[PDB]
């Protein structure tokens, strides 16, 4: 006979705390953007950014983070 | 014979706490922007994208993440 | 024989407190964009974007996540 | 005889700029507060005052001030 | 005779300029206030003031202050 008993125990915390949060800045993508092309031949696919893109400002109060797997396997 | 018995238990705390969360500036693509093109010949597809695109203010209050995976198998 | 028991259990929290949230600014794209072409010539597919695009603000008072997944397969 | 000519030109400015204001938190008297008094005696006036009294919070968006006297006496 | 001419002239400026201003915390009196008293005599006027009073929160986006006094006095 065979008997598995599979019984983990987590009281665990994951906690902050901040007093204060801000007074934030960003500023991508002051300066002047210049792009002067003649002349030019492309025989396959192109993908082309020009400017400001894709910038981020993420400012979570907490962002804390827990991750728990549990697996059991038999054969 | 076979007797398996999965009790996992869970008492976990995730949290957070913040007094003040704000005075939050996100400017991006301030300068200019100037494309200019002649003669150009292109065989294949084309993507372009000039100019702000794109751009992310997040500001959760907690933000704060729980995963949780729990998978038995017999065979 | 086989008996199989899943009974996990689950009494986690997951929260947040934010005594104020705000004084948010995004103001992408603030400059200016020219675009000058002559003489282009294009055998494919064309996708162009010119300006302010698909910028976001996103400001939840919470934004907490809780994700769990429960399997238990039998062969 | 007497000329009295008296022509002060005043092209003066007095100004002010913010991106933003605000987040501010005055918690005045969170404490307990207690009072046991016995057998007391006063002859003349009392004036008393127990508790949260007279906070304030002044927050203007510009708050600029200009004090101007012109005065001109003749005897 | 006697000429008197007063023209004084005033291009002044006062200026303040401010990315953001905030996440201010103004918190008297948190702690705990105990006042006993027994057999006191008072033969005179009191003035009493227990717990919190007077506290002042004072945000102004500008604050800028420009005085000015002229005068001409004649004998």
């Amino acid at each position: 006979s065979v008997q598995i008993v599979y019984k983990p125990v987590d009281l665990s915390k994951v906690t902050s705390k901040c007093g204060s949060l801000g007074n934030i800045h960003h500023k991508p993508g002051g300066g002047q953007v210049e792009v002067k092309s003649e002349k030019l031949d492309f025989k396959d696919r192109v993908q082309s950014k020009i400017g400001s893109l894709d910038n981020i400002t993420h400012v979570p109060g907490g962002g804390n983070k827990k991750i728990e797997t549990h697996k059991l396997t038999f054969r």
